[PDB]
């Protein structure tokens, strides 16, 4: 953390910080999701991390190169340390981004390597060639090269995302999928773990090792899995949570707004939620039902009206503002909400649907206040607006995404924030392979189309494709687009460090500090 000059720190510098839910893993092989990264970027620490303000910056390596994009080498400080004081190398991360790849590990993030283009991957994911020959090298102990199979210029954005930090081998060898508990678990990031009660909290304490450790101040963060968005801003607001996980109650925050302005912190954030439809279950497989449900919507309700907490509503998967977006906005979302309904309605009438058989499914959300909301509003607006009945579910976080990942659900509450601050940390998503594909959507069209945006070596030609692949989806209405996020959250006045500058939000509790209070 930089302290400014003539702050007073405080005598304890301990945070809690409400993280949504209960995670999934602390392994960073098996996780996809916010409240995961929200503590791996504590414990595990990647080549870059995000500086305060989110720009790509140093991380376990200090300097780095390329040659023609496709080559990089990375220069790893000498006194990177794991907790056991061992040195973090360049074979640790050999080592964990072909466990990333390999199949067996079975990682959501697995195509993350795809993605990056890294050389041999196609063939390690298919089963063809086994992890080992994944394009990467360690040409000493402090010198990790990573060869692409093609030109990708972001490259480096996508390495401070936590499925590119490095494991320790010998506690993953030793302990299976007991590596992560506390008196196992071997750490290279500001914190160690020193307690984890699943559904109570997550404790970690400075890593004295961390070889920027003179810098962190916070001794100590709990991160807690409260999902009731009202529950957490009343610990807060009681005094128990110094910042609240950043998805606010429709109960409250206008209250909020108006009791502690300058606690509610409000600010861009490259995430969209959506519908997910399930597109491989009939009958989602039919683009009449998709389009429907997709046009019968009404945002401006949902958004202005239900939610009303600045979020815009959406007409695309990537956010307009994710830099190098230049997307056109399909005709249908300057029509009249009426105009919208007749066509969806026209569309599902000419699937099959009547009155007497009208369309039912479910809608599958995580146990939340705020979804739940928003579920019972869109149910109630498609029951109004098209005739279909919405049967809600809600479904803890671990299970939630298990269930999306088996897909045999109807339509679920999706929400995907930016991993790199580029198109294609969206786009790729929906690549018909991707492991991150749980909207099961597979367009050739749309494979295509990506594939052909590191064919070209022009920004221009790039954003038109990325353009043109969001249309192809929209065509296709893979999603349901209600809103592009914004981030929307409480912070005590003596947190010090957190500038909401991020609009990816990855924060790092190393650099917040407690002000005298």
């Amino acid at each position: 953390a930089d302290v400014p000059a003539g702050v007073q720190l405080a005598d304890k510098q301990t945070l809690v910080r409400n993280n949504g839910s209960e995670v999934q893993s602390l392994d960073p092989h098996k996780i996809e999701g916010v409240p995961e990264s929200n503590v791996s970027r504590d414990l595990f620490e990647g080549l870059l991390i995000s500086d305060v303000e989110g720009h790509p910056s140093p991380g376990v390596a200090e300097k780095w190169e390329n040659k023609d994009f496709k080559v990089w080498t990375f220069h790893l400080r000498e006194n990177a340390k794991w907790s056991d004081g061992t040195p973090v190398t360049a074979h640790d991360f050999v080592y964990s981004w072909q466990r990333l790849a390999d199949p067996n590990t079975a990682s959501p993030y697995a195509s993350y390597l795809q993605y990056g283009h890294i050389a041999n991957i196609d063939d390690i994911i298919a089963g063809k060639k086994p992890a080992t020959d994944l394009g990467v090298k360690a040409l000493d102990d402090h010198t990790f090269e990573v060869t692409l199979s093609e030109p990708v210029p972001y490259f480096y954005k996508l390495l401070v995302h936590p499925s590119v930090s490095p494991v320790p081998k010998s506690a993953v060898e030793k302990f299976g999928d007991k590596w992560t508990q506390p008196a196992n678990i071997v750490t290279n990031g500001a914190y160690k773990l020193k307690n984890w009660v699943v559904n109570e909290r997550i404790v970690l304490e400075r890593n004295p090792q961390y070889w920027d450790n003179a810098k962190t101040v916070i001794n100590q963060v709990t991160y807690l899995p409260i999902s009731s968005e009202v529950t957490d801003v009343n610990r807060y607001r009681s005094g128990e949570i110094d910042m609240t996980y950043n998805n606010m109650p429709i109960e409250l925050f206008q209250k909020l707004k108006k009791e502690i302005p300058n606690e509610v912190r409000v600010d861009p954030y490259l995430c969209t939620y959506y519908y997910e439809i399930n597109n491989q279950k009939a009958p989602f497989n039919d683009v009449r039902v998709r389009t429907a449900l997709k046009l019968a919507l009404d945002r401006d309700i949902i958004v202005n009206k239900v939610k009303n907490q600045g979020d815009l509503p959406a007409y695309s998967y990537t956010p307009p503002y994710t830099d190098g977006a230049k997307l056109v906005e399909p005709e249908w979302f300057k029509w009249s909400q009426q105009k919208r309904n007749e066509e969806a309605k026209k569309l599902l009438a000419e699937a099959g649907f009547t009155a007497d058989k009208p369309l039912t499914f479910d809608l599958l959300y995580n146990t939340s206040d705020l979804h739940k909301k928003l579920a019972i509003a869109v149910a109630s607006i498609w029951k109004k607006n098209l005739g279909v009945n919405v049967n809600l579910e809600n479904q803890e976080w671990k299970t939630f995404l298990d269930t999306r990942h088996q897909g045999t659900f109807d339509v679920a509450r999706a929400g995907w924030c930016a991993d790199y601050n580029e198109p294609t940390s969206f786009l790729n998503t929906m690549l018909s392979d991707s492991s991150n594909n749980t909207a099961h959507y597979k367009s050739p069209a749309f494979d295509k189309l990506i594939a052909d945006t590191l064919k070209v070596a022009d920004d221009t030609q790039r954003s038109e494709l990325y353009a043109k692949a969001e249309q192809q989806l929209d065509k296709d209405s893979a999603i349901v687009p209600v809103y592009y996020y914004v981030n929307a959250r409480l912070v005590k006045p003596w947190v010090g460090g957190y500038t909401g500058k991020d609009p990816l939000d990855n924060i790092y509790v190393k650099n917040l500090y407690i002000i005298k209070h």
